[PDB]
């Protein structure tokens, strides 16, 4: 018959007020034959009617996987509410219950130093600077950069790495053109994550 899964939001989207998160409710090996599918969802036990119904997707393997997905807002997922996807279809015989919330755990608030290009970095017409994110739990997290109220795109970070305290450390580095630099501009680090006061912080550096 058919199987449910019920998927969380992407972590980086519960943390950024430019993404929506979502809960995904994914239905598979639903049948040509019975293939219409009815979602029913609670937050925290409280239904609610605002999920939005994804057109029927067929898969090669004579069924359709069948998808419902309700948007929750940041602070329901980091207040640790409830989700639950409740599906029926003629082939179940009683309706299939799924919940999910945010994992559980004492948070930690990231400590966040930021770093001036080394010295070898000078010579050449480029410099990066570094943002060190650590002591941090869970591991989800957003780091980006800006200056002058514009984002700045030229930087890679390094996914969360787990230390033998429990917590996470990352680096994220920004590449820019040393003129730049020299020139006195700001850069800044900015860092999303649950355990930091609003959610946000963020940390610049300029040359003296
Ligand atoms: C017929 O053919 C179809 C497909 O060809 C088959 O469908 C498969 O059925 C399987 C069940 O038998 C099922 O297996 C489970 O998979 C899950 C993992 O699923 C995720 O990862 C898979 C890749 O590894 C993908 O195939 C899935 O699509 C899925 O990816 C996730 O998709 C999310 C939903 O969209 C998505 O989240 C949203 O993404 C958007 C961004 O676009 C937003 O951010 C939004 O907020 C999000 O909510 C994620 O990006 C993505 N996430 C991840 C983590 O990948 C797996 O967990 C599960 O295993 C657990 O449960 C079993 C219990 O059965 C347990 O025993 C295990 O130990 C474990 O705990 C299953 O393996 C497949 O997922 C599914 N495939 C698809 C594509 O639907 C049918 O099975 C075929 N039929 C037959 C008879 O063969």
């Amino acid at each position: 018959g058919p199987s449910v899964f019920l998927f969380p939001p992407k972590p980086k989207d519960t943390l950024m007020i430019s993404r929506t998160p979502e809960v995904t409710c994914v239905v598979v090996d639903v049948s040509h034959e019975d293939p219409e599918v009815k979602f029913n969802w609670y937050v925290d036990g409280v239904e609610v009617h605002n999920a939005k119904t994804k057109p029927r997707e067929e898969q090669y393997n004579s069924t359709y996987r069948v998808v419902s997905v309700l948007t929750v807002l940041h602070q329901d997922w980091l207040n640790g509410k409830e989700y639950k996807c409740k599906v029926s279809n003629k082939a179940l015989p009683a309706p299939i219950e799924k919940t999910i919330s945010k994992a559980k755990g004492q948070p930690r608030e990231p400590q966040v130093y930021t770093l001036p290009p080394s010295r070898d970095e000078l010579t050449k017409n480029q410099v990066s600077l570094w943002c060190l994110v650590k002591g941090f739990y869970p591991s989800d997290i957003a780091v980006e950069w800006e200056s002058n109220g514009q984002p700045e795109n030229n930087y890679k970070t390094t996914p969360p790495v787990l230390d033998s305290d429990g917590s996470f450390f990352l680096y994220s580095a920004l590449t820019v053109d040393k003129s730049r630099w020299q020139q006195g501009n700001v850069f800044s680090c900015s860092v999303m994550h649950e355990a930091l006061h609003n959610h946000y912080t963020q940390k610049s550096l300029s040359l003296s």
